């Protein structure tokens, strides 16, 4: 269990027995129901409770979503003993809330739908996660300490996924101002030496857990290399602002001077001039900004810009596995970090039972590899493939950047 890919708890939870990941269940839904009463405490009851935006969805129905998909994949999945080769459109037990398909299934619910439709209210939404919860776990108790991956699979991926929307929760917040009590500063920025070497990229087998998208792991050459030790930091990030960075288009790519056309901030997100300096908002509230901390809501267009105002590049989604898993002194974990790497299958990829999970995003996304502060650490690990598309900025992301010797 202790690798430099990731926490221990990530390992656990991908590798683990039944108890470990019966530990991840409950942390999981400990991180949910929090980040829910901390919503509640700055909204209240009222659905759907905030305005409408792309990048948002309702708080209540991100919860029920939750527990509908953990019991969509447990309970109601008659063929979970079968783990990836589980036949994804098989007849299932009915739901305990009859509308639950209707309402959560988000390959079905149009996204702008969630915020008319008559959901249960906070307290039955909070009995669904809980009745769900102890129908998953006496499941999972069945289990034996010895339990074969297959047996663990869709525990592991309902744990994975709730982490998943404990972060966007975490980003949304941001978005709507909400404080958590869940939730920055860099080191040195510096550069380290990576020798040209072969990295076998990806998830093997005889390991347990693996994302679709990780798979098959197959050898990729890597090229000398000097790359950044951290993340930019804003005091490295912002001379390209002051020196008019988002005014010259030669520093961007196509997309990014079409993106830079309609933007009306010219600068990164949630950031502000405050006469010769600048504020960043967090939790809602504006503070002076710290130019040691990372640079952060950058999309891959400023990354890609800041990159050629400085004569330095991106790194592949290789050349960065390949550091985060051989270089001491490389740090992650901060913010996502924006990569070269448009999101494609590697070779021998297959769609695993949650079908949707990657298939659908290939080439309109681009891949960010590491973890950000909001990320869970059972999460988090130096072989996962983040995928969003290059404009967003609502995220946790950032990036560091390389050139060739
Ligand atoms: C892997 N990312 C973070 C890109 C996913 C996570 C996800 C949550 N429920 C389904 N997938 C996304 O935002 O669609
Ligand atoms: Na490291
Ligand atoms: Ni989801």
């Amino acid at each position: 269990v202790y690798s430099v890919a990731g926490a221990p708890e990530a390992l656990a939870l991908r590798a683990g027995p039944p108890a470990s990941v019966r530990a991840a269940l409950l942390a999981a839904r400990r991180r949910t129901l929090d980040l829910a009463d901390d919503f509640r405490a700055a909204l209240g009851d009222a659905y759907p409770g905030i305005g409408y935006a792309p990048e948002l969805n309702p708080p209540l129905w991100e919860l029920g979503h939750v527990a509908w998909f953990q019991e969509w994949w447990i309970g109601r999945n008659r063929q979970r003993a079968r783990g990836v080769a589980c036949e994804p459109d098989h007849a299932r037990e009915p739901s305990l809330l009859p509308q639950a398909d209707a309402w959560y299934d988000s390959g079905r619910v149009a996204h702008r739908t969630r915020w008319a439709l008559p959901l249960p209210d906070a307290e039955a939404t909070r009995d669904y996660l809980e009745r769900t919860l102890a129908q998953t776990l006496a499941l999972l108790d069945e289990l034996p300490p010895d339990a074969h991956d297959d047996a663990l699979y869709f525990f592991r991926l309902v744990a994975l996924h709730e982490a998943m929307h404990a972060e966007a929760a975490a980003y949304m917040a941001e978005g709507l101002g909400i404080a958590l009590r869940e939730g920055p500063q860099l080191a040195e920025d510096a550069e380290l030496e990576l020798p040209a070497q072969r990295l076998r990229m990806g998830s093997d087998a005889g390991t347990g857990f693996a994302f679709d998208n990780e798979l098959l792991s197959h050898d990729v050459s890597i090229e000398p290399l000097r790359i950044d030790a951290q993340a930019v930091s804003w005091a490295r990030f912002l001379p390209f602002v002051e020196a008019g960075g988002y005014e010259h288009p030669a520093w961007w790519s196509d997309a990014g001077r079409d993106w830079l056309a309609r933007q009306l901030l010219r600068h990164p997100a949630h950031l502000r001039a405050a006469g010769t300096g600048w504020q960043q908002r967090r939790g809602g509230r504006w503070l002076p900004l710290d130019p040691q901390g990372a640079a952060v809501h950058l999309n891959a267009h400023e990354a890609e810009a800041w990159c050629r105002w400085a004569g330095r590049r991106l790194p592949t989604e290789a050349e960065w596995e390949c550091a985060a898993l051989t270089l001491p002194g490389f740090a992650w974990g901060r913010v996502w970090e924006w990569t070269s790497s448009p999101f494609e299958p590697y070779p021998g990829f297959a769609p695993h039972p949650y079908r949707d999970y990657s298939a659908p995003w290939f080439g309109t996304r681009r891949v960010l590899r590491g973890a950000c502060h909001a990320t869970s650490a059972a999460l988090a690990h130096a072989r996962y493939r983040n995928f969003f598309e290059p404009h967003r900025r609502d995220i946790f992301a950032g990036f560091r950047s390389c050139r060739a010797p």
